[PDB]
């Protein structure tokens, strides 16, 4: 027995039910089986092994197998709290809002019987038949993510549909999926950083059959799906704030918080009972969804060290927050050695390369971290390299470079939280003569480029969805993020609200060139481990404000040498080629011989070539 919902593997009629309260006098269980009312025989036992292990609980009998039941418990009295560890809940306030198209048959909520957020167990549930046994996860450090909102990626916003759209993500090349949070949110409209039950499913998405058909069928194409997760706080309506109560008093949270970029209740890690429950959360989702591992919003929050709203002093090394990681990684490393473990992070160097080298000298594959490129790849195909405030440097692209020793770091152009890169190209590209970048056809050349600067080089990576259509600008600047530094029109949505869906886009054929291109240098790189290798030695010319930039690569089985112009007019540019001989143009079907390692290769704005030291093809 653990805390929360147990059934009997053996008997579908019952259930035992437990609770972690101490300093409490009484609990009930209350629910459909008791008509809502006060029942004798659902007074819970109290088990105090130690005062400071206080659990309520009760063995549920005679329930009838395949029914969904709501229930709280009703503590003191007063306080009626669903179970911290539901899976499903049914919201009085939002899921009258949920269409019977999104989530069939719901459960209603039983109104008037009780008030606030009510949990649902259900004895002898039926069993999602997983299909695919053979999966085998892409590395760590080969990850190919994509970014997926739900409620913006696709109009239905749900599990189902998501199916729908997989032949399209497959022939991206991406290996991998990361949906923004799914577990219960407060409302249904939400990026999804307001967790209220952090291992229930938010309804608005649909069934929780729905998303096992998902990974499934994501596992059957050899893709891996990882989830959103949100620990550093959780809104007034979970219960480890209403417990105690969202007051200073409550020992689950911290008020103040310890950290700057604190939003609704700081948790605290160091409490032994938020360590239980957080491990608890991660098994869940591993044990009953099959996923393939997280990414760790706000990660930096994880620790009582104290930093007010001091970002320099939060971000510096925090040895309390590293043993907290490690000790939430044993963990999840324990139910599954090779589950994928991402931190959107942002901490000092040494902290991130001691959060990537764990477990590396022990079977595991260290924690991946969040690296943000999106300001130097906007300099850059707006075509401002020489920027006076914004770094157009590429460089740090390649984790060595950043002084990291493995490809632990998950670079991107975009993200959820950033800009898109066609906005600020559209709104405020740069232009000489006739060659501007806010003119869309030029815009989307560039983002090609940028993808020959990004898909090619070793170490994970990420696209946010759409960005491989041009997403951003739009007709007249609605695809515009705010609270990005960029002042957005009047017309754009609030920062997390609901953005425009355009899958018209797929009926361009300029941003469907875009796509390809993409998908072509992801396809070469599946099969060339040149472009994935912690074994392949790169050279670059990325630096700020330089417009012929180029990098090569040099591995046992392939050298490449990927040329860009990053500037506005036609430029040579001169890239060291590891080798003389013949070098074949990837995209273009024909080949330039190399007869001095410095050879000039002359460009218009936007354009890049990609060579290759043998012959591997042509984009198709
Ligand atoms: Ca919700
Ligand atoms: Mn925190």
């Amino acid at each position: 027995i653990e805390d929360g919902i147990n059934y009997d593997p053996n008997d579908p009629t019952r259930v035992t039910l437990s609770l972690y309260a101490p300093g409490k006098s009484f609990v009930y269980v209350i629910g459909d089986f008791t008509n809502w009312e006060v029942d004798p025989a659902y007074f819970m036992y109290r088990d105090a092994p130690r005062p400071d292990s206080v659990h309520w609980w009760i063995t549920i009998e005679g329930l009838t197998p395949g029914q969904e039941y709501a229930f709280q418990y009703f503590i003191d009295g007063e306080l009626r709290l669903a179970d911290l560890f539901a899976h499903k809940v049914l919201d009085p306030w939002h899921d009258p809002f949920i269409p019977s198209s999104t989530y069939p048959n719901l459960k209603p909520y039983p109104t008037g019987k009780t008030e606030g957020i009510v949990a649902v167990l259900q004895p002898g549930a039926p069993q999602y038949q997983w299909q695919v046994t053979d999966f085998e996860r892409p590395p760590a450090h080969e990850l190919v993510i994509y970014e997926l909102l739900i409620r913006d990626f696709v109009a239905r916003h749900d599990y189902v549909t998501l199916i729908d759209t997989l032949d399209y993500l497959e022939r991206l090349g991406v290996n991998a999926i990361e949906l923004m949070p799914v577990a219960e949110f407060d409302g249904n409209i939400s990026w999804g950083y307001n967790p209220a039950f952090h291992l229930a499913l938010d309804k608005y998405y649909g069934p929780a059959d729905d998303l096992k058909r998902f990974v499934d069928e994501c596992h059957r194409r050899g893709i891996a799906v990882i989830l959103d997760v949100v620990y550093n706080h959780a809104t007034g309506n979970s219960p480890l704030v209403q417990l105690y109560g969202p007051t200073a008093d409550n020992p689950f949270i911290n008020i103040p918080a310890r950290h700057p970029f604190n939003v609704f209740y700081d948790l605290n890690h160091e409490h032994p009972y938020i360590q239980y429950w957080l491990d608890r959360a991660n098994r869940y989702w591993l044990e009953e969804f099959r996923v393939d591992g997280f990414r760790f919003d706000l990660s930096k929050g994880f620790t009582q060290k104290y930093t007010d709203d001091d970002v320099g002093a939060w971000s510096a090394y925090d040895a309390s927050r590293i043993r907290l990681l490690k000790r939430m990684a044993d963990a999840i490393w324990a139910v599954d050695s090779t589950a994928y473990i991402i931190l959107e992070h942002f901490a000092d160097n040494q902290e991130e390369k001691e959060l990537a080298a764990y477990g590396q000298d022990r079977g595991r594959a260290g924690m991946l971290l969040w690296h943000n490129l999106n300001r130097a790849f906007s300099q850059s195909v707006m075509g401002y390299l020489n920027d006076p405030n914004f770094s157009s440097d590429l460089t740090t692209i390649y984790y060595k470079n950043r002084g990291f020793p493995t490809p632990n770091l998950i670079a991107y152009m975009e993200s959820h939280d950033e800009q898109w890169l066609m906005y600020r190209m559209r709104a405020y590209g740069a232009r000489q003569g006739a060659y501007d970048v806010r003119s869309l056809p030029v815009a989307l050349d560039r983002m090609k480029l940028a993808g020959a600067f990004f898909f090619t080089v070793p170490g994970p990576k990420m696209i946010w969805q759409f960005g491989e259509l041009g997403y951003g600008y739009g007709e007249r600047g609605e695809q515009c993020l705010e609270g990005t530094g960029d002042s957005c029109p009047s017309i754009a949505p609030g920062r997390i609200d609901p953005k425009p869906i355009r899958w018209d886009y797929r009926n361009d054929p300029l941003r469907m060139k875009l796509y390809r291109t993409w998908a072509e240098l992801l396809r070469l790189r599946r099969e060339h481990a040149v472009f994935r290798s912690p074994e392949t030695q790169v050279r670059m010319r990325l630096q700020h404000g330089v417009p012929g930039r180029w990098i090569s690569l040099t591995h046992p089985e392939l050298s490449v040498v990927v040329v860009g112009n990053f500037g506005l007019e036609p430029l040579v540019v001169t890239p060291t080629f590891p080798q003389t001989g013949t070098w074949y143009d990837y995209f273009n079907g024909d080949s330039l011989v190399v007869d001095d390692p410095n050879t000039g290769i002359e460009l218009l704005p936007g354009e890049f070539r990609l060579y290759t030291n043998r012959y591997v093809g042509q984009a198709e």
